[PDB]
């Protein structure tokens, strides 16, 4: 059967929904629902909009529980846990440190300034409180600053998938930026096509899962022998220096994948592989070694490959 | 055409099954061991019939302060409380004392007076339980010492989802796993077709999804007696004619949570929730000697 592709803009990037063919009125109605939901998610999570739910929390100096939506609570919960499991490499409180660099560095902070700033960051400073009819965030530092840009697209893709289910669409491939979520087979009873970066192509079936990628071998800045990156390691408060070009993660949700791919990118190849082993993650890595790109997959990732 | 290996065993007072194509005897044996070990651990985490389960340690405590639990415990309870809210209290993981008052637990009295029921209701309610999450730790907290939490209505869905995680960990991409009536389906069977999932036979294809069924069987094969399903709000047996609910959801845990709540609510109130939440649901009602069925549009999308 045929396929309808809807596309639009959100979160500084694009969204796409590929679904079984629907009629024109149905397609228009669905696109309106999708854009409305994504607009609301952007308004929930954005740091750019000073009136977002997130930015209202940031602007509050309260150390008491702060009411939030179920989505906010769950995004932060997942972020804190994957933060913990990547030894702090995935850190949604690192904003103040990032703000020191203007992210080649053009304005560089001293070691003293870095140290002063990391005192206003830390995953330990956040708590999520869930109850039946309400939920909260709580910070123990008034000027803690939370930034969800590294996990927002993954959530948005998951939420987009749930919207499809609610609309009686149980076969789909949806995406927000590089974060994808898919369930069910395509019109020909085969996996929805999800292609992986081939640096020199591998295809995966992410049915029942989400996938997300951090980095690209086509946006890998490198001067002399040094990596040039605007990605700040939250434990050093400095840009990463390793040769991990891109990391792709398949996880049970795109939110999780989006959190993992960020943490693993920060950790770099050796430490990322230890986390991948420990957690049994499905991961694909591209590294730059001399004049060649090298690829690597965990056993769990290989199981998702299609032929 | 490739051979499907079927592994089965006991867990949580019921049985589990895993169907996996193209797997050899050595791998099957290793996989059965891992499955049983994991399910044993999930039973040890959740069971109210195991005196030293993680859950029973919490239940036995009189503490009103945060109580450390596993990530899985935190998420199961969070999911349960929210779906409890969205079913207007019908799905209630704190209803145990009322069920025990009637003696309607599976492993066990006089008919209680309404006065006694109402007094017992003071020891129950979704509002009494909180889940707290932090980077390296998470907690349950009750504001009533004798609150009693029972997760039997969602434990099978969780366990089935957790089995899917194990399949992935083990590099198994095609499978049908089930714990009692909770299942997850992924990929093609040995014949290269979607796993056959039958509802009592109408057939659904739930590839990439989970499913669960809940029912009321005291009169299913007759009515001559009461339902043993207690309405958490009245503290009395349900009086409506809904005898089975099947839910298809992205996860078996969600499915298992909804099917219990919808079952308690009954046909009219369940349909309201199903519409508002856009759920994929199949309902069986028994009027007198005649069964009637109803499917939401979202459920119909899964029919073959
Ligand atoms: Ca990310
Ligand atoms: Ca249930
Ligand atoms: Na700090
Ligand atoms: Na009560």
């Amino acid at each position: 059967t045929e396929v309808t592709v809807l596309e639009g803009k959100t979160m500084g990037t694009f969204w796409r929904a590929s679904i079984p063919g629907i009629d024109a009125k149905r397609s228009a109605e669905l696109k309106e629902k999708i854009q409305t939901q994504l607009d609301a998610d952007d308004q929930l999570l954005s740091t750019y909009k000073k009136d977002s739910a997130l930015m209202r929390f940031n602007d509050s100096q309260s150390l008491s529980p702060w009411p939030v939506s179920e989505a906010m609570a769950d995004i932060v919960t997942t972020s804190l846990r994957i933060g913990a499991k990547t030894d702090g490499a995935m850190d949604i409180t690192v904003g103040p440190l990032v703000n020191l660099w203007g992210f080649q560095p053009v304005q560089i902070p001293s070691q003293e300034q870095i140290d002063a700033m990391k005192a206003k960051t830390g995953l330990q400073h956040l708590t999520v409180i869930n109850q039946s009819h309400q939920q909260y965030l709580q910070k123990d530092l008034p000027d803690l600053y939370v930034d969800l840009s590294t996990v927002g697209k993954g959530y948005a893709a998951d939420h987009l998938a749930r919207l499809m289910e609610q609309e009686g669409i149980s076969r789909y491939l949806v995406s927000v930026g590089g974060a994808l979520n898919s369930r069910g087979m395509n019109g020909e009873g085969l996996p929805w096509r999800v292609a992986i970066q081939k640096p020199t192509q591998a295809v995966v079936d992410i049915n029942g899962h989400g996938i997300s990628t951090s980095g690209s071998y086509r946006n890998y800045y490198e001067l002399d022998g040094k990596r040039l990156s605007h990605v700040i390691d939250p434990q050093t408060g400095r840009p990463i220096e390793h040769n991990l070009v891109s990391v792709t993660v398949i996880a049970p949700t795109a939110l999780e994948a989006d959190a993992w791919d960020t943490g693993l990118m920060v950790l770099g190849p050796e430490k990322a592989k230890e986390v991948v082993r420990r957690e049994g993650l499905a991961v694909y890595m591209i590294t730059k070694e001399g004049d060649s790109f090298k690829t690597w997959m965990s056993p769990q990732f290989k199981s998702f490959l299609v032929s």
